[PDB]
This record gives C-alpha cells, structure tokens and sequence, in this order.
C-alpha cells in the first residue's frame, strides 16, 4: 500500500518514546506471513539490533538482540493477538526497564532492555506486510 | 523492482515444463531474508500446495506439500548455492518423477512428486525478494 516495504527510518529513542505501526499481512495466516521490526544501532542493515521483534502470524513471536554481529538469547512467545486477514495497529513504548508492545490496544509482549535505547539510530519494518502508517514520537526531553 | 511481489500467475505444469525466476534478496544474508515459491492447486492462496519451496537465505531450505489443508513431511536441506547480496536465477523443471531446482545453472534440490503436476493451477512467488523475470514454459504436448 502506501509506505514502501522494507521500510527504513532514521530514529532516536529514549524513555517515553513510542513507535506506532499500522499495516496488514500480505497473506492469510495459513500461509504463515511474517512481520519483523528491528531497532538498529546504525543506518546500515547489517548493524547490531537492540530489539528484534519477529511475528510468524498465527504461530509464534520471537524477540532477541543482535550484539557485535551475534544473536543473543531468544525469547519465544505463543501469544497471538493478531487476527487473520485484518489490519493491525502495533505500538512499541520505550519504558524505563523494557519495551512494551501493544497490539490493537492490548498489551501483548515486553522485552527488557539489553542495550540502552539511546543506542538506536534506525528502525526497519519488513517482511510480509503492507504499511499505511509509521511514527516515532519525539515529545519528551 | 519490475514485477509485483507477492507475485501470482495462473499456470499449468506437466513433464517438460520449466518455471524460471530471476530476482534478488531484499536484505543481506545476516538478516535472513526468505524466498518462497508455491505451486498451488487453485488460484486461491489458501488452496493446497503441490510443491512448497522456502529458502532462508544463508541458512536452510525446506520443501513440503500442503494437502487438504495440512502440511505433510518436511524435507530440509542445508545446501545453499545462493550468494549474499547477489541476483539469482532459479529454474524449476518438471521431470517425470520429481521437480528439479537449478540455482544459477547448478542442480541444487529435487523433490519427488506427491501430487501429479497436472493438479497445479497457480504459482506464487513471495517473501523478501524483488523479481525481474518470471516464466512458465508451454512448449510440450
């Protein structure tokens, strides 16, 4: 749809920042489309990832970090608030101790900070979705 | 690039048919982009899949069929002829007993027929690639 996918935006994050994403899977859940959101330390796609969020729609979510080129301890969730065939609204809030992921207004995942959110320089949203909205808030000191 | 992804084309297959695909991953291999090619029994995306071919670039390939809505026995390969950052040419030939997958001219995977190739009505190419060429040959009786 509207925004290009893969979608890359330079970004800064700190406590109080919110990343808002509205989009839709490109396939029915039987075909297992993916969604991935990565908070990177540089604009380069091969850079480290402070927060990796990967949905296999209808199946599972994995979260991780990639530090000095290497994936760390994977967190796997079977929580699946996403609905087959539907648009979703994803909010990722930067709290003092963790990221909180809201899906369609419902708290759905959290991930404790392994690297300070101030290390983030770029956000990438990609895999099997269309994207109609992407925002990073910048209202707090 | 040129062709829309996900890419869907109505198709018929029999012994001697070749499916030719030229494209490029949308991400470096460190980020594990995927490629998927599915030979479907109907135009509907939720229809059965006579041949499912899914590459996790740099990691593995899985092949399967989806019959009456259910995935069957997975075949997993660690053969990885695809090159990081490069365009690829994929050929899938319909032989009497199997599909043969050539990558950049090199025989790389085969998959014995579980359902007659004449059941195919549609081919879908999707996930994290751009596509510049897609062809199904129709020269044989």
């Amino acid at each position: 749809s509207l925004l290009p996918v893969p979608y890359t935006e330079a970004a800064s994050l700190s406590t109080g920042s919110t990343v808002t994403i509205k989009g839709r899977p490109l396939a029915c859940f039987l075909n297992e489309p993916y969604l991935q959101v990565d908070f990177h330390t540089e604009m380069k796609e091969e850079s480290d990832i402070v927060f990796h969020f990967q949905v296999c729609f209808g199946r599972r979510v994995v979260m991780n970090s990639r530090e000095y080129g290497a994936w760390k301890a994977q967190v796997e969730s079977k929580n699946m608030p996403f609905q087959d065939g539907q648009e979703f609204e994803l909010s990722i809030s930067v709290l003092p101790d963790k990221y909180q992921v809201m899906v369609n207004g419902q708290s759905s995942y959290t991930f404790d900070h392994r690297i300070k959110p101030e290390a983030v320089k770029m956000v990438q949203v990609w895999r099997d979705i269309s994207l109609t909205k992407f925002n990073v808030s910048y209202l707090k000191r």
